[PDB]
DNA sequence: AAAAAAAAAAAAAAAAAAAAAAAA
DNA sequence: TTTTTTTTTTTTTTTTTTTTTTTT
């Protein structure tokens, strides 16, 4: 019956958004890498949300070289008429973001490339922030592992905190179901089940939307009926590559 | 002697409808990969001729990169003076997809590689519309067999809803002799044969359309005696290989 | 005395102009495969020839890649000013092939890879227009054996009529010799033979031109002594292999 | 005391421009395959030299791909200006050997793989021109032989004529003597020996060489004696592997 | 007290220059090859210095392909922007080597497999030059001894002059030591000694030189005592695989 | 009490060296072979570090190709962006190497294979340098005895001065002990005896090392108690195939 | 009812981790062979998760080759990009094991090569480690016994440390059943009898799990009847090789 | 006139499901051998069927080595893109095995060599799972005798549960006559001699349907003439040995 | 012990034609 | 006009190796 609720504050984000706080404070580089749905990319967006002089972009392929992801970066900014060559770009960077103490937060910080990191590194140096790449467990990776180590030199030493999270912590899946007004043991601990899943928070959050959805629409309360025939939907069990090839 | 059924709505049509309506409205990935023939196609179009804010690509072997990929979807959208780089056209895209809620169906997915289907899972995620990857088989086996589980994690992790079309049910070929105008209990399970042929629909509606015109031009009514002649023409049961070495 | 005639309408190329003109009326693809010198090639010319929107291209190992085929299909078309990356191409020819149901003849397409003929299939049915496959067995030995049958199996499925031309039929070299004003039943005899061997047809055609230059010279009508002549000429049954070794 | 004659119409040389000619005429294969030094490069540079549009060109092993084989018959044509990939330069060979009638000959054919002798056919079969083969046994050795006389099926049924040339016949050694001003019967019969060994015109041209510059250097005239000591010079029977070791 | 002779003018030496003499006039392909330490590679560098057009270039296991052996070639003759592709670097030598009548020294040809000695003689063929092969017995057994005889026919052929080192003569040893100023019978004897040892003139080079070396420190002439010690030396006659096992 | 000494120089470490001086200046190859641990690889590192223009190489199994060995080679060097073929290397390793007068030494180069000690041996001829072969008897021994003595025959030939340590020399251990600060004539013995031990050098300096540790530990001096312990450890002496029968 | 233990330090635990720690304080090679079930494998495993800097690998028939162990070692170092040459791995290990002072542990040694453990022995030796050979009695058999004896000379040589478990001793049963809480002598002397069986410490493991599992079941607690019921399972004393004979 | 049951639960197969269950669970190897067709590998197939995470793979000669048995097991596993080479296969089964608790079965293990057996037996150790060798007394056979047990020993003490199937048991023929609808204590004697013949059960089961197929085709009930009929049928007492030499 | 066959397959160039948008 | 870039790609192979097996 009551609306669902968009965000809430669990373990894993009180971590990221202290790492982001960090971050902010100490203007050094920080590392945000997580296995898929464990809740970083809303606590950006939460976190850009709710404090100033904070912007996040995405690392599209298609944003992904030194031209694009500056483009992006100055649009999140807000400069829509910003130069759109290089080292003009550069410059308006430069100056826009200088004497603000903010947060530039890469997200899906995985796609860039040495020359890119390189730039955003450089950027941030020079302007004295935070930079906070995000993404999956490759952006660690990226910069070690033979000669990535040394050209990724300097971009290694500015990382001042890093932070993994391998799987959504219990007291996520408790915040959250404490949000959606969730009590029954068993309940909780199918919520659990589902956290462990790939695409944790991801499929926990599609679950609890699809039961609320269909308890909504048939007049009753969620309870764990609903919440295991939205698990045994989304057909996340099924291997469809055997059934086509049987 | 009436016209053929330009579209009939079958058992997997109707499951297709439905994996395309959950996708649109989750606004996540649905994969709807089946084998070659079973109405995958042309359930998409007919879902994107009967409904709005519903935009249908293919992905050619020479549109399979990011660029022309993203050139075909704006192409789609109707932006013919969409910008001929990677992170304008992106941006574009983002721009006139966002605040749609529409469904962007990817079909003949499988030719993505890595690059493309990430950009196009973030395209998605910054967009918040539904993305139905389809083709055969592979789509699944692209994502999944040792190190493709941790490249394309993220990507595994948006799949929302994933629907198996392994051979064509007895409820579509049954809801396709109706439209046609097929009673005979011989005349169907000639049908039923032919379906389970490979390329279920691409065979069946060859050899209806054949059959049909057969019947109109000796101006006859559609019986077993045309399904059959049909049938055997297309010289499917010929080993074409092995009529020439003997 | 009369002159040569350029192409002459036998069984052969009557069942390959059925092949193709049901490939463009069921606008879906067609193989013609048959052994070397039966009379494909020229069949596929001459039904360009005297047909309205249809177009052939023959692929050379230089043109079996996806870019280098589309231009050659570009030129067919007379889009000279055809744009020279994958993607343009790809748009232009589909925009110029739309409407037109017409009939792209692939001579030689056993040069063809995986991604150029999935390239074709998809453009075929993004287009509505008939693909003939030519060649010889391995238009076919290509989309089968193992592996082959799972990659290639929606252009299998696609495949609506095959055409097997093992060797010259009898009423083929009795139609050629009526064009070539033939009577003898000694002479009729010995084009038989002559049609048995490799390269039939092009045996067949070279033995009655170079037998008709030298009547044409020596003044006379040509009858089976020049026929022999021409046939033990051409060095068909010598083993230069092991006139060397020997 | 005369100079040298550069060039002398023996009977192969005879042989080999009659297959030359054949193949320029009727527009079709032709292999002319022999022992190593018996006068094919030569013949074939002579016809080269004495015919317009007639264009020869060599495959060492770094010319053995398509890309390369199609550049050398750029640069034979004159195309100094050819482009650098397989399609444009293909395409462009296809338009300036077109309408000529020409004749392609392909010395050291060969080193040519299936797929470089399939682009030549190709290339000969779309342009109407005459492509003569040459090297040694191995020419007819590669389209026979199991697997490949059914890849080079369509290849070796394009073979017009084929022409094998053993060994020097008595005509070319008494043609080449006539040119050298010899009329001695014990010359004749010594310079018919030098034929016989391997490499047999390559060593006749080197010892007559040989022989009428020592006789120019001591004034004299060459004689049964000269051509013995160059015979006896060049080492032909020199046993070297064995001369270490003993 | 005199500085050694860097280079003494051998019978050895004198033939070998007469075979290259020969290649370059004749400009056919020449073989000499020899045993072990008998003066060829000196000859060959002492040609090279004293000659105009002449290229050497020496074949080590790594450049026993046929691109690296054209760039050795290459940058042998100072085009050191030599193009890094087979066929534009063969093409490249082909323009740079012609007109010359040089005279290509292959070094240690005995490396050379049968692709880049074919592509060696196409290129002395096309080019009209003289090459020489150098190395040990094993470049004349490679061109026979069964299926060697059949596929280095050609290059076999092409050989016009094939020059036998199996030992430096006593002609070698009497000119080194005139150049050496030594005088005495028993020193010339035991120089002789010296050279039938394996490794000929390796060994007599060091002996002769370490016997100066000392002389010159104890500030004395070379006499047989010093060239008895420097033989002693070198632990020739070591059986080092024997005195690990006693 | 006092520090380990980290390295002695002993006679075989003297004859060691004298053989490296002598590979330097005559620019020859030399073989230094003996028994495992006689002290061979410590004074082939001892003389890399003390004199300059020294590169030492160890040749692993892996590293035992052409390419591989020139890359320790080059890497030895200090070329860390040398190129990764085998003719750019080689040539690479020429420039740099040439005109320094250096010694490079092959440690285990009885692991190197005909072709890579073919390579290193082109590799000093064209150099002028040292190369120095290092390992066991087998590095003697894969140049004789049979075949192996004419396919190695040069590289035999180029061996200028071969070294035999089959076992440490009493003034070896006199020289270690006297390093170690040790006086005793039953110490003296004791270190003899384990010098004799398979793996001389290996087991004395292990031996040494315990029995300083033990003492240290103990505050004491080391004397033969502590030496017999330590000798008696290590369980040299434990026929352990038949402990674990038995 | 207490749960079971996971690991117990018995005697010869001890035993195996003094031989570690010797072997990575020494940085030499040690021998940890015996009879299969004594208590290896888990020794090393718990030696690996207790110490920081020791890597453990098992060598399977199909990573006995070099190229697999040396990436099975890459494995466990956490590079799992390391790359899949020979030689670039093998300088990937040789930079990541160096400086760690580490220890690794090669579990069942005896399946390794000559080729591969000259190659661990040579990483060793360059790395400055501690390799830990296990298995069996076969580990130094493969080194001994005569031709063995020469080519594995420098590896028998570098062994430091050779430790021989032949059954299981007193003590080890001893501590595992004061770990499991077992006081009966009758108890006692049946784990002793156990322990004399075969596969020693797995039938031991098993009998106590299954002894366990049935009191547990059962609710009372483990004495000599279920312990011997667990031993008179298993089948241990059946000839199961006459069973069916008979 | 009912259908036959496609398999029946006896005692033979509860005690194969019971060892199969008991190796699933203590983690260790467990062996099922017996004589010919004893109901083992239908048990095996049936186990399979109606278990999750239990696979199950036959050994033949053709796939008796390493690789090949590692690509059969992981064609059962679903990974139909496994690699080719046996480390990268071994290690791609290793990670998909792992965590599953699953139970490999290898169907006729006798085939199996010492490399194979070692090779699934450290599988089985690092992947804790439960290997189930099946068979003949072969499989034990292979294991004991002299050098196999030694050899052997540590798969012998793998090895915690081995099951004797001598042959076919009076409960497994009642539950089958039972599951056939057979009452007849003549039916029910005439199959328990039928099930004592060599080939027990699938002579009992040929037997079994034979009648039941000429009781259907007569339309009337199967009874003893019925089954002395079919076991009369089959020629197993028809010596071919005598009655072709006679 | 010796010769031949059938794969996987992974790292490394390099090089050349085609727009193609944008700022002064 | 003048320039600045820029980026996107598409093909070019090229080699180096790395077993795997299979038989005689
Ligand atoms: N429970 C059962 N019910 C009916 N038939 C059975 C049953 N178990 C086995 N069979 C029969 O046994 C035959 C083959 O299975 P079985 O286990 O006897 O083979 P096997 O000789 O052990 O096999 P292999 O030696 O190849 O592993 C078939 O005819 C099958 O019908």
């Amino acid at each position: 019956l009551p609306e669902p609720p968009r965000f809430v504050e669990t373990q894993t984000v009180k971590q990221i958004w202290t790492s982001m706080r960090f971050a902010s404070l100490t203007e050094s580089i920080a590392v945000v890498c997580g296995n898929p749905g464990v809740g970083k990319t809303e606590a950006a967006r939460e976190y850009r949300r709710t404090n100033n002089n904070v912007w996040m972009i995405t690392i599209t392929p298609s944003c992904a070289s030194v031209l694009e992801c500056l483009t992006e970066l100055a649009f999140e900014l807000g400069m829509n008429d910003a130069p759109r060559r290089k080292g003009p770009l550069s410059r308006a960077l430069r100056r826009r973001l200088e004497g603000t103490q903010g947060l530039v937060i890469i997200d899906e910080a995985d796609h860039l490339g040495a020359e890119v990191l390189e730039e955003l590194r450089l950027l941030q140096e020079s302007t004295r922030i935070g930079l906070v790449l995000m993404g999956n467990h490759r952006v660690y990776s990226n910069m070690t592992g033979g000669n990535r180590t040394v050209e990724f030199a300097r971009l290694f030493s500015r990382i001042a905190k890093r932070t993994a999270i391998n799987k959504t912590k219990k007291a996520d899946v408790k915040a959250i179901a404490d949000a959606w007004q969730i009590n029954g043991e068993k309940e909780l601990e199918l919520l659990q089940q589902i956290a462990q899943k790939p695409g944790a928070l991801r499929i926990l959050n599609h679950s609890l939307r699809l039961a609320a959805m269909t308890a909504h629409g048939k007049g009753e309360r969620v309870n764990e009926d609903y919440l295991r025939q939205a698990f045994r939907e989304l057909d996340l069990d099924v291997d469809i590559s055997t059934l086509l090839r049987n």
